[PDB]
């Protein structure tokens, strides 16, 4: 009678990267903000989803791959994260462009439920 | 065993518009803040719900139509957005009046689940 | 194939009131913050849950009744709000004490689903 | 036709404690932020989940036990809180390390649903 959902959270991860499908955006890196939640039900004893690796992988994939659409980044990153942590039962990833519009915050996300 | 929910997000979209059912409010434009989430399961290849158009449409409809109740704006905007993006499975739209009361933030929303 | 949930929202409604079960707290009014969401499926034509009345009623009940526990306020206010707006399908009300502890924000809430 | 979920909330509880599995982190206390939601359906008359005790217990367990992984703290604290308040139907606890990385906020959580 007990359902336990563990999460690891990396929120407001901010760094600069080439990202975008419009030519003007790809001239120089721009500031983005990433939120990631990884959920699971059980790991091995003393095992953990290391937030250090997780943050470094997200930056590594974005900065090197220089994705076009945010949706392209979400597709690749989510598949990479699930392959690396097969135990996860749910993934939520949102990528926001902080400065692309002065009057709003825009972004795209993916929520994946694995059964 | 995999359910994927993609989202496009325009948050804290701030602009001035005529809005309101009380006569005093309609004399001059007032500052509002709009949050929109559009969710879907699949688009065509390299297709995307362009946050640029989405933001411009919301401003265009509010500024030109000069809605009375927030609920009138929500009714019209949601129907417009779904007609324009029939693929969406869920829409969340919230419109807030930033300055109408000095001691709170008031607003109205609509969450629509399409099956 | 369409489920529409309308909401009216009063967030971060801040005012001073007598509130508390500890004697020291009831000597003078203290600063609180109230969040209220009222959800419904349908109203009459051109009818609306007026956020003006809603905000004024919450302040009126808190300031006059000088509740003991936050839970006492939530019990009374929720019953009052549902009786006044029988059409609501869901109510969420959270009351927070802003200054009662310098190192956290504490509060209590009620979520009510009506069927 | 009425389902009522009461909550007690301690949010952004900030204090310093020894916490961490990396040797450098355990040399000195670091700033953390804790969010706790406790939900229930019914208590006795005039009974309440005292946010004062709750906040003090969380600080007491963290500062004295000097947990290794955040997940170790979550495991212990959640079991302690449920044992102390058997009436709870749902617990959400998130612990975040405020300064461990300058470019993000990292943390871990547990959501437990009791039936
Ligand atoms: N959804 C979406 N819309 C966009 N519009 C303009 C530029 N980039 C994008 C993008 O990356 N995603
Ligand atoms: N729900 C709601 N209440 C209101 N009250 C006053 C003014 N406008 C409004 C409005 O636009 N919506
Ligand atoms: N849950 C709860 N706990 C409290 N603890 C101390 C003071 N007041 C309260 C109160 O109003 N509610
Ligand atoms: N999930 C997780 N990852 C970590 N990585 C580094 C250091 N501590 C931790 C920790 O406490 N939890």
């Amino acid at each position: 009678g007990m359902k336990t959902k563990q999460g690891v959270h990396v929120h407001n991860l901010v760094f600069e990267t080439i990202l975008g499908i419009l030519e003007f955006e790809r001239l120089k890196p721009q500031k983005i903000s990433v939120d990631l939640d990884l959920f699971y039900t059980q790991l091995p004893n003393k095992a953990y989803l290391d937030y250090i690796k997780i943050q470094e992988l997200i930056q590594k994939m974005m900065q090197e791959k220089q994705y076009l659409l945010i949706e392209d980044a979400l597709k690749d990153l989510s598949q990479i994260l699930k392959t690396r942590y097969k135990e996860i039962t749910e993934l939520y990833l949102k990528i926001s462009k902080l400065e692309i519009s002065p009057d709003s915050q825009v972004g795209a996300s993916v929520k994946i439920c694995y059964e």
